[PDB]
């Protein structure tokens, strides 16, 4: 109950199918919350939040502990293994995706499906390899992170929102505004460290791969890189949605698409 407690375990709904609500970067698990009434009827849902969000106490969000997505691991397997769920369907948002490829690794009976909204093993560009990014763009956006927290959200918060919905800008700044600054910054720093490529073979689960037009973090081609690389079944859901966070920005129309998966 404490991890369970200090990350804001809510199971909720009336069905029995299990289904993991796993939000991604600058939100918590009230990204979900337009989602959600598509979902309580039929399934058992698990939402939790991160340890890095806005929500959670930021006295656990220990910068000695979490310097990869490993620990992120750790800790929704021991909400998964403490909640006595044997098997789940696995939506991850954004580093949640990341998060639940890894966890899959580990524990691959957990997960019949996953469903990755936002998804990218690696941000930084490479030799056969677009992620968006060069390493020289990021140090300056890391720099402006640092300098001026407030002001980085209200620029970084219309790109990622992407389509022109002010009410999900708003939405996505207040929940990025609630991360402490540094915390947001490490976070970041950790990402864009990170790559994942060489352990998308060792996935085995179906994946479906969620992609919407102009992600300002998701090229086009990484869904591809996705589709291509995860070593189990993948299905490339090409959204007819504009921007990184769909379940914010385009909820009904997302959640039409994510039964659509559950159900294939
Ligand atoms: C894209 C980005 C992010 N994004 C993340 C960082 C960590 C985990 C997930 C994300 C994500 O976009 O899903 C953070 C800071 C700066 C920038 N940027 O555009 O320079």
């Amino acid at each position: 109950q404490t991890l369970l407690d200090a990350l804001n375990v809510r199971v909720v709904g009336s069905g029995e199918r299990v289904l993991v609500l796993a939000h991604g970067f600058g939100t918590d698990q009230s990204a979900w919350n337009r989602i959600l009434p598509f979902f309580l009827r039929d399934y058992r849902v698990v939402l939790y939040d991160l340890v890095c969000a806005g929500s959670v106490n930021p006295d656990f969000f220990d910068f000695r502990r979490y310097t990869t997505l490993d620990p992120y691991v750790d800790d929704l397997l021991h909400i998964l293994d403490a909640l006595g769920i044997d098997q789940c369907a696995y939506v991850g948002h954004s580093v949640s995706a990341m998060i639940g490829i890894l966890a899959s690794i580990r524990r691959p009976e957990l997960f019949s499906k996953l469903i990755l909204i936002g998804a990218s093993p690696r941000f930084l560009n490479d030799e056969d390899y677009h992620g968006g990014f060069e390493q020289g763009e990021i140090e300056k956006v890391f720099s402006a992170m640092e300098a001026n927290y407030e002001a980085w959200v209200n620029g970084f918060a219309p790109l990622a929102v992407g389509a022109d919905v002010p009410a999900a800008v708003r939405e996505f700044s207040r929940t990025l505004f609630n991360m402490r600054p540094d915390i947001t910054l490490f976070v970041s720093r950790t990402v864009f460290n990170s790559d994942m490529r060489g352990v998308l073979g060792l996935v085995k689960v179906p994946c479906h791969i969620f992609q919407t037009a102009r992600d300002h973090s998701v090229p086009a081609s990484v869904a591809t890189y996705l589709k291509n690389h995860l070593g189990g079944k993948n299905t490339v859901h090409w959204l007819n949605i504009e921007g990184h966070l769909p379940h914010l920005s385009a909820p009904t129309l997302l959640a039409q698409e994510l039964r659509r998966a559950l159900s294939h």
